[PDB]
């Protein structure tokens, strides 16, 4: 061979997931230039090569894997939900790409659904769409309808009083007894077949007139919040709380490890509506514990929540390519982003090695030591690969 | 014997009472000589008398006589009280009495739809209005098939009302999405019991091929807390096909280690439930609720914090201590959970929070009564002691 030869490198990597409709079907696809050309071989999650299934799963010579549309009593768990690999090999070495997490779904017909919500006067309401859990992955909140023909949608309050939140919640302030005279029902979309549809159930506001004095109450269901959204995403904060009179509401974020808190900052990014905090454009900055207090002149409640905002993961090695000389060391930097990291590890042709250090050492290389070298980095939903060469002389 | 004021009895943390029953909080204190007994708000100024709200006896209880709806003041049936004893020697305060009269107005509870597949259990929850939520609790449950099911011993191994006062329903059919449900709830300041306006309805689901277990967002994290020697019951939301199995474990405290929870004649797991008769300190801590069938698997994680009553006592009583050198109290308490403990001298804050109090050099200004107060979010204790000077 001699020179020239480079290691393979992805010209096209598989995507992290593709989720399809049974109705669709699917086709990743895998692309590795260098020199000679590498050979594209589809591997499962535990390292061996794919078969074909006839109907279900075939391997397109294109470095294309393909799942063809199926009935819902051809569904294959080992073939549709599962996580692939496109290994890359020629004479120099070997490297394997990211995860590919497969996910076939057998369409489902199903019924959204809205319930009473019941609030004091002067309190502001949320009204939740119900989105059974067996779709809720795919089945999201488009706008809000109500029998008076009326319509609301992401974006603006509508008369300073009616809001689709980013999390599909419609959000009404200041809640008065004219308020529980329409009924809502939210238009959700799957977004895989695209369809719309309305919910099977109406919704109203019952409104309360208490009388005498109450304090700030919070469901249990509703006193610590879990959330996660993205870079570059809207989102929002619920601080679900009931008073009389009305309660005022304040954010706070609590240092990393400590008991200590500091006020949220509000601005153009960051604004309140009532209770609820409104972010336009998420941030990884904006990760932590979050505390809301809420207030009326009786008494007081606070509503605890985890914020995580994820990264798309990313990662290359530093160099990109090395040649060293015998008995002289090897360094291989392993740089990534994204968020959360919960594990690094390393590759070698294919095969598992070193452990779990961002940098990588070769005490005294041997020729056996050449080839490809892979860095690794995942978290529980995705992952990234970055790869480098090492040749000898 | 001439000895410093202490509280003989002590009004309770929680005091509620409907505008047409009223109440009569009593304050008695002993020593020599005979303290007086003072009615105090939080910021130690004494509370006077509101005509036919808020009336102060010569026995020492604060009286709140029935009123009507109109007469309701904010500043005198909502509020934070505090009993004073007081003689030469000096004074103790007591621990805070919160107050508050109830209107008695018409509420009433709902019962929505449950969605659950074939085979599975299903938990159907009798929805409270929040502005009587602290005062109305499930008695009973009502079918459109004369049934009534009451907490105590599960029926025909199939219903079961749990602590909470939720309907458990084990391995539910289409048979069990013909009959209606509804829950009784009773006031416990007016007596009244009253059926749920709504009647809650299984809509039983058919499985269309294998499907893994899914928990909503709202159920993945439970934090429960209990009183204890008190029953109790921890959910495990989870629906699958074909019916999941689940597994409850309890972590080391404080690590990732968890070791399988022991079923006994205390606690009992129906289906994904876990029963408890009786709460005990031990119970507090984090545990874990695997669920799993052949197609995958989830699980929930639960805190639990078994509350108990707060207590306090000040070693030593009484001690009598020369110039120059130092007195030490140390305050010993019981219950959960304690989120600070705090000092006074004479009804005046001294210190810090910190169980033990200490005067590093004693002088004539340090005599009197001094005392300590624990309490958590929802209620408090204190324990009072005496410095002589020698
Ligand atoms: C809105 O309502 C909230 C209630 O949810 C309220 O915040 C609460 O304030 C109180 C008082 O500031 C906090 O309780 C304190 O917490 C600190 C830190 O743990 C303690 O050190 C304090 O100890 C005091 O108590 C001693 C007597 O037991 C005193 O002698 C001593 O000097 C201290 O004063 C005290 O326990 C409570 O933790 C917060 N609540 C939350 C959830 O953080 C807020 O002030 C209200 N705001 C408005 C505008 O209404
Ligand atoms: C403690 O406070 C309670 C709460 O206010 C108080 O009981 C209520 O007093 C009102 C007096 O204003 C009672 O009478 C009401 O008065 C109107 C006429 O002014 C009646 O028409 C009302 O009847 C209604 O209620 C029916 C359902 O119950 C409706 O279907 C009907 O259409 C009427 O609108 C009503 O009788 C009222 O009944 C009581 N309510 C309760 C729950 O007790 C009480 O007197 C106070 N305690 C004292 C002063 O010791
Ligand atoms: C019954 O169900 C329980 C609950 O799911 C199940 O326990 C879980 O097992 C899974 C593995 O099947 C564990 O998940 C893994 O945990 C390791 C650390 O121990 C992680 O490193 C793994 O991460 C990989 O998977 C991700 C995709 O999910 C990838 O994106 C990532 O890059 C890694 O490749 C993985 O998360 C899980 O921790 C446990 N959970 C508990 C609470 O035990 C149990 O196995 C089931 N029982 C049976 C008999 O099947
Ligand atoms: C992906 O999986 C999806 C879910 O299984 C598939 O969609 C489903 O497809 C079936 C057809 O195979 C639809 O069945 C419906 O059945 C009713 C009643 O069937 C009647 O017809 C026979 C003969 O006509 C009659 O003898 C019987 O007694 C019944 O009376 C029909 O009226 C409907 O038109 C429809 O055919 C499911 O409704 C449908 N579910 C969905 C879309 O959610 C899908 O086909 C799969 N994709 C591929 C590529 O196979």
């Amino acid at each position: 061979g001699g020179a020239d030869q480079k290691g393979p490198v992805f010209l096209k990597e598989p995507t992290n997931r593709i989720d399809f409709s049974n109705s669709t079907g699917a086709e990743i696809e895998c692309k590795a230039s260098g020199n000679p050309m590498p050979e594209i071989i589809w591997i499962r999650s535990d390292g061996t090569a794919v078969g074909d299934v006839p109907g279900l799963r075939q391997i397109s010579s294109d470095g294309k894997l393909v799942f063809p549309p199926f009935r819902a009593e051809d569904y294959r768990q080992e073939v549709h939900a599962q996580v692939y690999a496109c290994l890359a090999r020629n004479q120099f070495g070997s490297i394997i790409s990211r995860d590919v997490h497969v996910r076939a779904v057998v369409a489902q017909y199903y019924e959204a659904d809205v319930n009473k919500e019941h609030v004091i006067r002067g309190n502001s309401a949320v009204i939740k769409c119900l989105i059974p859990s067996f779709v809720a992955d795919f089945v999201e909140v488009v706008s809000w309808h109500t029998d008076e023909e009326e319509n609301y949608f992401p974006g603006a309050e509508y008369d300073g009083k009616y809001l689709v939140l980013p999390s599909g919640e419609l959000h009404i302030r200041e809640v008065g007894p004219e308020d529980g005279y329409k009924s809502y029902q939210c238009r959700t979309k799957h977004r895989l077949t695209g369809e719309t549809r309305l919910s099977a159930t109406k919704g109203r506001l019952v409104i309360t007139e208490p009388v005498g004095s109450v304090r700030p109450k919070v469901n249990p269901q509703d006193k610590h919040q879990f959330i996660d959204v993205e870079l570059a995403s809207s989102y929002s904060l619920l601080c679900m709380a009931q008073s009389y009179p009305t309660p005022s509401f304040r954010w706070y974020k609590f240092i990393e490890g400590t008991t200590r808190k500091q006020a949220v900052v509000l601005n153009d990014r960051v604004k309140q509506v009532s209770g609820t905090l409104i972010i336009k454009d998420a941030v990884v900055e904006d990760s932590g514990k979050y505390l809301c207090v809420v207030n009326n002149s009786v008494g007081g409640e606070s509503v605890e929540t985890v914020l995580t905002v994820t990264a798309p993961l990313s990662a290359k090695i530093d160099p990109p390519t090395q040649t060293v000389d015998f008995g002289r060391p090897a360094v291989f930097t392993c740089q990534y982003t994204g968020n959360p990291i919960k594990t690094v590890s390393w590759m070698k042709d294919g095969k598992a090695i070193g452990h779990s250090e961002p940098v990588l050492r070769i005490e005294s290389v041997k020729k056996e030591d050449k080839g490809m070298y892979q860095c690794f980095v995942r978290n529980d939903q995705e992952s990234a690969e970055a790869s480098a060469e090492l040749k000898l002389g």
